[PDB]
């Protein structure tokens, strides 16, 4: 499922991450990286490769801190994958919950449908491999967290998603 | 299920067909355009209307020829559908059979990972929605007809799959 | 040649198969359903309507599996016939051999010699056509694969055929 | 898990087989060898041999088909096992599952508690071993193949069982 784009496709650097999550999981953090934007799958592999460089090489983390990351160049870009606890949302909310992250600000600016598209489908991926549990419930990162991820723009938009739930 | 660009989305020129399909549908035919390849959502929206272009403007089809087109962008264009009858493989095989074509010219070239992948997970919602037989076989364009189609690359990487039968 | 029930007369459901056997075919390969046996047509197109029906309902095939069906009506059925490849021994034979079973089950029976002279002219008539080769080999199913195919009684007398091949 | 009689130790002739299953296997097709069974570990280990004859000497394989047998002994019997492809239900599910296989013949006959427990318990094992996926799919041998396999009683039983799906 989900068409997803391999840590190795985006030349990422080997995880060393060990903790694993509840699955069946409950919830999701939608998040933006708040950094630059991509919108090619030659582009968008650079920029996922440039996040993780800042949180294992600067930040001294194991991996990529979010579990998937979404271009918008309509792929999905794995980080820690469906088992790996995340590093999102602090640490009520890393354990219970799947993060993803949407590349760029989108604070004033909104994400092509195409990567909207990629996050939903991920999320059926999701129940469909059984790490989210069917009945998921999404969230926004200043839900969680003080915050001004995940951008106004993108935020509004998945305030009117589906399995979403103040 | 699915990242499929829908119509509006790559500036389709509107359907007139309306012969259907009998779902659930048995077989599946891997055919390329023989044409230019695009790799961007952009420059791929482009490759999905000159092909339409050329089937209906020139050939004189309801719509582009091709249930499904798959871009080196790694995204699925939306053409006929699950359920409209095609125009791909001659008259034996379009009207049990749906077809999906990736954009270029695959002689002496593969189609990047990232293309196969959303075709393949492109079948795999076509067996969830029933649309397919969940027992469905993948054909070659030249299994089916005498043509170099879907190219001698592109033609062995189908060879390899779970579903091939020829 | 031919007193031969075709598919239309016994009613059966439109084959969805489409691979297609060299002619002249070199093996033939004698089969039993296992199942009831009938002695009418009434019964013996009935029968093989619900053999049919287990391959296409349950199994999902595209048609029944067997190339022709002998009842003990006296009569054959015409399944796949001669040019289409059948699905009743395997993927090593099935493309090199013409399958026929008898409706029944011929562990504890011998099929009566009506039913014998039926499958006996049917090859007769194959090999004037140019369906098989003159000097064809038949083999009982549990030859080629691992079953009790075509049953004890009807094994014993297969063996003594002037074509047959241990 | 453990206790599994291994190849060496019921005599097997030396394996030829090449072809590997992809892990974790997702189906399970219950089959019976159909001829008469055994309850003692010297006469179960006789009937191995027995069947692997058949399908080594006298159908040419590469090996015994199944992945797996079941005495009424109460032990398992070492086919392929978890990492060879089978050869017992066609090309379609052949290269998609384990094939179990229970010494006898259980159309009017069921085998013993101490048979399907051992059963039960080697696909536990193989979950465990992740060679199974945990939420693997119990197919009959007649659900998949035209075959009175594995059996009036023991499919009765089978459908019965946790992870059944026809």
């Amino acid at each position: 499922c989900g068409s997803i784009v391999p840590r190795r496709e985006w030349r990422a650097l080997a995880s060393e991450c060990r903790e694993r999550l509840t699955r069946p999981v409950r919830y999701v953090v939608v998040s933006h990286t708040a950094g630059s934007h991509c919108d090619t799958p030659a582009s968008c592999a650079q920029q996922a490769q440039n996040v993780q460089s800042y949180h294992v090489r600067n930040l001294g983390w194991c991996d990529v801190g979010y579990n998937f990351l979404i271009g918008e160049d309509g792929l999905v870009y794995e980080g820690r994958g469906w088992n790996i606890k995340g590093a999102h949302a602090g640490p009520t909310w890393n354990p219970i919950s799947i993060g993803i992250s949407f590349m760029g600000n989108y604070m004033n600016r909104v994400p092509p449908p195409r990567a909207l598209r990629a996050a939903q489908n991920l999320l059926a991926c999701g129940v469909a491999l059984g790490a989210l549990r069917s009945n998921y419930e999404v969230k926004g990162h200043r839900d969680v967290q003080p915050t001004l991820s995940p951008g106004d723009r993108l935020y509004e938009i998945i305030q009117t998603w589906s399995h979403y739930r103040a």
